[PDB]
């Protein structure tokens, strides 16, 4: 599967984020070439192009495909030759001629990326080529890291090490800007596509879901390839929530069993707003309730009357409850208790009946779970349904979000499953009765403990908090950071406090806190466990694109991790500006 190859690529680079040994680097390269060029063929890059063409409904001309693939094969052979020379040098570092040899393969291979990258954004085809661009962009940035890791030991002088560093910094911004712009444009085009609005939303959401996995999930890694800002292993999380296709009847196409699309709202914004909850602090699904009733227009079958969703914020027990529909008239009920479980797979039966009225039915939903002890669990409800099976649609979540479990599966293993169930929304319906539910998933790199890792940079998103101030603090979308971010407007802060977060550690932790932030003006920030507040300067002008830098607290004196940590903005000494908080980074001090 191509989606599962993409999940694996992301996971591989996240697993090796920040590492800088030559032996491990060699293992990452060999691993990565097998993933991206299975059996030394371009099969995966063809699938990248074919899938994206299908998603955004634009083909690529054979002249451009053939040129992209031809550069991709040159890139494969140059990386092969580079890793091979990196290995020969690593096993005989004192050999001058082997230092020369790996230096030459490096600059020749890095020049190929410079020469080749434009072929992956051919004018008129930047859209359908986007995943090819993102993935090659990713390799280029990672290759450039090698110069900072090994350059001086190859005989590189500092100026040339410094040139590659600065080139990498520019490419991070170029490649990120390109991926975001064309992600948003494909979205924009799909949003304005002709057709039944329900199917227009579905195609729009499918692009968002797959391109999040293929492209956006790459973008948080790009700054981590900065080996000066990240000189050791760095632990990152993707907090973004994506939605699988709505669980509604399709594919039968008979007047009595139509596709659900015609029943959805005729307004795009209504579907989007009811299917896709607002950004918030990251949320763990702890319960689902379904209420359903039986109808007998001719066939007889249950339909949902309403449903409810319960979540908790990270390391908080307070419950967030979201209700949909109603329980009035329901005669059936099922509650899934999901606290402690990663639900890694779902199975559903979808049905519909259009006669005097138009019913949508999900009479069966089965969840597959695994808990922290690695014990598999299952739970389901099966409600009445006498519609012939060939008039129903069964679906496995793992067909959009693939898994690959071991015989003794392990909780938290992304090598096995990359996503966990997080939400149940619905399709805003224009007519009829019955819930068309939509399932929301979060990425398994998010961990439920907010653990600090000694010996590692722990990068914790601000949204891993459990509380924010009542005013002046908003949570907003961000395409390039792997999840949402905090937006602070200072004149609207009731007080200095921005958010609260609970951390997990065994022993007392000697920390520096580095915030990755953006701001339109100057001010002063503060964090629990760190004595001195830190003045920060503007990174951007109001309105323009967000531009991030870093702000370190604990440079005067190392702090100690508070289990209950708060970020503060000192209103009195902060300008009348906007501040964005992306990640919180706990840097270990010796």
């Amino acid at each position: 599967s191509m989606i599962f190859s993409s999940i694996s690529i992301i996971r591989t680079f996240m697993g090796f984020a920040g590492h800088g040994t030559a032996g491990g680097i060699i293992g990452l390269f060999t691993e990565v070439l097998r993933l991206l060029w299975p059996n030394k063929q371009n099969d995966l890059w063809e699938s990248f192009m074919n899938e994206v063409e299908a998603l955004i409904n634009q083909e690529i001309t054979e002249a451009v495909v053939s040129k992209a693939l031809s550069e991709l094969e040159g890139l494969r052979n140059a990386l092969e030759g580079y890793t091979s020379a990196l290995e020969a040098w690593q096993n005989n570092r004192s050999d001058k001629l082997k230092q020369l040899l790996v230096y030459e393969r490096f600059v020749s291979t890095e020049n190929l990326f410079k020469f080749a990258m434009p072929s992956f954004r051919s004018v008129g085809f930047e859209g359908p080529l986007l995943t090819v661009y993102a993935q090659a962009a990713n390799l280029h940035l990672f290759l450039l890291k090698n110069a900072e890791l090994f350059g001086a030991e190859w005989g590189m002088q500092q100026y040339e090490i410094d040139l590659f560093y600065n080139e990498q910094k520019g490419y991070v911004e170029e490649y990120t800007d390109h991926c975001v712009k064309w992600y948003k444009e494909g979205l924009n085009k799909l949003k304005n596509a002709s057709g039944v609005k329900g199917k227009v939303w579905e195609n729009y959401n499918r692009f968002r879901r797959e391109m999040t996995i293929m492209v956006l999930d790459l973008l948080p890694l790009f700054p981590i390839y900065d080996a000066r800002t990240y000189p050791m292993e760095t632990v990152t999380e993707l907090t973004r929530q994506i939605f699988t296709d709505p669980i509604g009847l399709t594919g039968i196409n008979e007047t009595k069993y139509p596709d659900w699309y015609g029943a959805a709202s005729s307004e795009f914004v209504l579907i989007e707003n009811r299917a896709i909850p607002k950004p918030g602090l990251f949320q763990w699904l702890t319960k689902i309730n379904v209420r359903a009733r039986v109808v007998e227009p001719n066939d007889r079958f249950a339909i949902w009357t309403g449903h409810s969703v319960v979540t908790q914020y990270t390391k908080s027990t307070t419950e967030n409850t979201f209700n949909y529909g109603t329980s009035s008239g329901s005669t059936l009920s099922h509650t899934f208790d999901l606290l402690s479980k990663d639900i890694y797979q779902t199975y559903s039966i979808a049905a519909a009946n259009k006669s005097a009225t138009w019913y949508q039915a999900v009479p069966l939903l089965r969840l597959y779970g695994i808990n922290s002890s690695n014990v598999l669990s299952e739970d389901a409800f099966s409600f009445s349904n006498n519609i012939p099976s060939s008039k129903c649609k069964s679906t496995y979540s793992s067909d959009q979000l693939p898994i690959e479990l071991l015989d003794e599966p392990i909780y938290g293993d992304l090598e096995e499953y990359g996503h966990r169930l997080s939400y149940v929304s619905e399709i805003f319906k224009e007519t009829g009765s019955g819930t068309i539910p939509v399932l929301g998933w979060t990425h398994v790199s998010v961990r439920p403990d907010n653990k600090l890792y000694p010996d590692k940079i722990t990068q914790i998103p601000a949204v891993k908090a459990f509380e924010t101030n009542t005013a002046g603090v908003e949570i907003i979308d961000s395409a390039s950071t792997g999840g949402p971010i905090l937006k602070i407007v200072n004149n609207n802060l009731p007080s200095n406090q921005v958010f609260r977060m609970r951390l997990s550690f065994s022993e007392p932790q000697k920390i520096k806190v580095r915030v990755r932030y953006a701001a339109t003006g100057d001010g002063v920030m503060s964090f629990s466990g760190i004595a001195h507040d830190e003045y920060f300067t503007a990174t951007m002008k109001e309105g323009e694109a967000l531009k991030y830098s870093y702000l370190t607290m604990g440079n005067d004196y190392a702090g100690t991790a508070a289990e209950l940590s708060m970020l503060y903005i000192i209103k009195a000494n902060t300008s009348n500006c906007t501040i964005y908080i992306d990640k919180i980074e706990f840097i270990p001090v010796v």
